[PDB]
């Protein structure tokens, strides 16, 4: 189901992902140790941590 960005992050190049506080997201998948996530934003395709997202119920 769906996400929302918990901070602001900005991407610190390779495949990071800006995102803003509020900010709707889709989860794609986690990363090998489940600390980052691949999101789909806005701004388009790529990794935020974990801790910046939570699902909304």
């Amino acid at each position: 189901n769906l996400f929302v960005a918990l901070y602001d992050f900005v991407a610190s190049g390779d495949n990071t992902l800006s995102i803003t506080k509020g900010e709707k997201l889709r989860v794609l998948g986690y990363n090998q140790n489940g600390e980052w996530s691949e999101v789909r934003s806005k701004n388009g395709q790529g990794w935020v941590p974990s801790n910046y997202i939570t699902p909304v119920n």
